[PDB]
């Protein structure tokens, strides 16, 4: 039952992580992607996680994952073994809450 939220980002600027925080069941197992299209082409940066007590999960993937050019893409929950949702996910010093 897949969960899928849409981003945009600069084509060019590459330092840094792209850092998503999730909340969910405490002690869950989960993963998705960060996926994108490039040059047409679909790709994916898989992540994976267990929530913790408080039901917190935190990604980090390096943005330099993402080509040079690519300008959206989709964070992708896959497996959750309960309850999962993205609260918040920063890439090139910007926030999105
Ligand atoms: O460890 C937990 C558990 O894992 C089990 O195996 C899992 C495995 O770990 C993954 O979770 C796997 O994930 C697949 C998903 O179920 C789903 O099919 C997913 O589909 C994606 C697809 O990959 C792609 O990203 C696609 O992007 C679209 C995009 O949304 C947009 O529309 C664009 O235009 O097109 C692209 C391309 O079409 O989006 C799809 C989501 O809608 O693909 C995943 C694999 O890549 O599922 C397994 C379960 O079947 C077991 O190992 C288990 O034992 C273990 O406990």
């Amino acid at each position: 039952t897949a969960i899928l939220y849409p981003f945009t980002i600069s084509g060019n600027d590459r330092n840094g992580n792209f850092t998503i925080n999730f909340k969910g069941t405490p002690n869950s197992t989960n993963n998705g992607c960060i996926g994108y299209s490039y040059n047409g082409d679909w790709e994916k940066i898989e992540w994976e996680g267990s929530c913790d007590g408080n039901g917190n999960l935190v990604v980090e993937v390096p943005m330099s994952k993402i080509p040079a050019g690519v300008t959206s893409g989709e964070i992708q929950i896959w497996w959750h073994s309960g309850d999962l949702k993205m609260t918040d996910y920063k890439a090139l010093e910007h926030h999105h809450h």
